[PDB]
């Protein structure tokens, strides 16, 4: 029986000297026992869904702030720094941010002139999004993911950009106007990211290295790239992990993981142990090695590398359940932190500590 999380060496002052440690987290995990584990181990924290783009302006003009507001309160009367999650991405977005004035959807549009003007009401809208959430958060906020996701996962252009709505309507208009919508907004000292996952592995990470670099040379102003991390025990490698985050420390930006989870399985998570109490100790004892080479090269590269956010606190609240739900007729459970379903510790917390 391992010790509770709040009774052992807080994860933030063992690497103070490297970089931040956070988590994603919900409205309503701010108390109890994660409110207590949060306090003692991070002094960073990122909004897991209160702050994306549906959770913000589910209607245009109408803004919804609780959730994202108890989260930024907590953030401050902690003192911990906090990561804005998300200004743009292709998922959990209104709808209404792509119908035309007439209600239609803008994909539809065939007439080139009138594409062109949905274009600019699009990029309007946007800049009015980002314009209202900037001036809220400013002051609180330590770092940007001004898009998420954005990058394809294969080829469909030359460019290797995902082809979602925004795409379809403005190119990679969005993106620049995102960033120096951003730029504008939170002062030239705001730090602006561009957040992905698969950011290790070819050819995606070679058309994200591309399209910073593209962006770059054209003034857009972006700081760093953010890793989501959501990576197994064997993938990627700690080799190709490296690499990519060397690539963009050699454009001169700042790196960060965002959405760190180590899940058990492969991809898709086939076949999942159906319960927590399933799951055998060398599973466990196999992430934790894991976990100790992936601290070890962060630890390597803290030059680079400002903070490592964890997409979550303990094994009871984890995305990765869904996940494993989906690929294994709706039972599954996964296990991707240093905390288990109790809030006790695992193997992964020594090998991570020491
Ligand atoms: O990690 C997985 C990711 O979630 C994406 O959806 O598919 C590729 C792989
Ligand atoms: O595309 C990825 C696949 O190649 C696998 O290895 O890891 C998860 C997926 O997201
Ligand atoms: O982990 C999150 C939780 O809130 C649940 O409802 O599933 C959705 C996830 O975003
Ligand atoms: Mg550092
Ligand atoms: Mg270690």
């Amino acid at each position: 029986v391992q010790p509770f999380a709040w009774q052992v060496a807080s994860l933030a002052d063992r690497y103070e000297e490297s970089f931040d440690i956070g988590a994603a987290v919900e409205p309503h995990q701010l108390n109890g026992r994660q409110g207590k584990v949060l306090k003692h181990h991070y002094n960073s924290i990122v909004a897991e869904n209160a702050m994306k783009p549906i959770s913000l302006q589910p209607e245009e003009g109408v803004f919804t702030w609780d959730g994202a507001d108890a989260i930024v309160e907590f953030a401050r009367k902690n003192n911990m720094n906090l990561r804005f999650h998300t200004l743009v991405w292709h998922n959990q977005v209104p709808d209404w941010f792509f119908l035309d004035e007439e209600g239609n959807p803008m994909v539809e549009e065939t007439n080139e002139a009138k594409r062109q003007a949905n274009k600019e009401l699009l990029l309007e809208r946007l800049e009015t999004h980002i314009k209202t959430v900037v001036e809220r958060y400013k002051d609180d906020v330590t770092a940007w993911d001004v898009v998420n996701e954005v990058v394809d996962d294969g080829t469909p252009n030359e460019r290797g950009l995902r082809e979602s709505v925004w795409y379809q309507i403005t190119g990679d208009e969005y993106i620049r106007v995102a960033f120096e919508t951003a730029r504008k907004y939170a002062g030239e000292d705001a730090k602006l990211f561009i957040n992905d996952y698969n950011t290790e592995v070819t050819p995606k990470r070679d058309h994200l290295y591309n399209l910073v670099q593209d962006l770059l040379a054209d003034g857009v102003p972006i700081d760093g790239v953010g890793h989501q991390a959501h990576i197994q025990i064997d993938w990627p490698t700690i080799d190709e992990i490296r690499t990519s985050m060397e690539m963009f420390a050699g454009l001169g930006l700042d790196n960060q993981v965002t959405e760190l989870d180590v899940s058990l399985y492969g991809w898709p998570p086939r076949p999942a142990f159906p319960t927590y109490d399933a799951i055998p100790q060398e599973r466990f004892q196999a992430q934790a090695d894991r976990y100790n080479q992936l601290f070890e090269l962060y630890e390597e590269l803290d030059a680079d590398l400002s903070s490592v956010t964890f997409w979550g606190i303990a094994d009871n609240h984890t995305w990765l359940d869904d996940r494993a739900r989906e690929y294994n007729d709706g039972v599954g459970k996964d296990a991707p932190f240093v905390f288990d379903p109790n809030y006790r510790v695992k193997p992964a917390f020594w090998r991570i500590i020491d």
